[PDB]
DNA sequence: CAGAGGACGGGGAGCCGGG
DNA sequence: CAGAGGACGGGGAGCCGGG
């Protein structure tokens, strides 16, 4: 999904990228932290990030609704400065409504 | 304000099995070392009709759970291996017609 | 190191989790 | 075990990434 060959598409478009160069982050606490290049046997730290691409979300009933596309976040462990902590990684592009 | 597709988020700390980024089933180890830590994962997914707020007249629609990839310490034979596994991460709306 | 309401959700840092 | 195209997206295991 979306099942393209069947004509499907997201309400909000996203872009996904692998992030190998991360140096600072906001942690789960809401505080800014330094993220290490490598963690221990030894690995580079990589994060899969997915952001809103781009108004309004596609396919919305504008007679009843305001809408916008926004980036939501998950929490992924990372070695940070040394502590093993949850950090905010962008993860989807979802559609939020009102009025 | 609310989502077009309602999600539920939860902490999971009892994951023994998962699908890895290759598409293959793998065993997830209880704990990982540095001082030891349990592996917990943040998982978000759809709860449940179309999505909410959609122009029904013109569009079919459904809510679906999307996934991200998170490293975890996994069993590979008699060795430990640090592999990306698939984790539910959001609920989004897919359109058609 | 010390939870949860209203119906036609709730345990572990101002943390994660609204016709 | 060695990339990318139509236009009013592209590098590192069937892997990640459509009026």
């Amino acid at each position: 999904h979306p099942i393209f060959h069947r004509g499907e598409f997201s309400v909000c478009d996203s872009v996904s990228v692998w992030v190998g160069d991360k140096t600072t982050a906001t942690d789960i606490k809401g505080k800014e932290v330094m993220v290490l290049g490598e963690v221990n046997s030894v690995f580079k730290q990589y994060f899969f990030e997915t952001k809103c691409r781009d108004s309004g979300c596609r396919g919305i009933d504008s007679k009843h609704w305001n809408s916008y596309c926004t980036t939501t976040h998950t929490f992924v462990k990372a070695l940070t400065m040394a502590a093993w902590r949850f950090i905010r990684i962008d993860t989807a592009c979802v559609c939020v409504l009102s009025r």
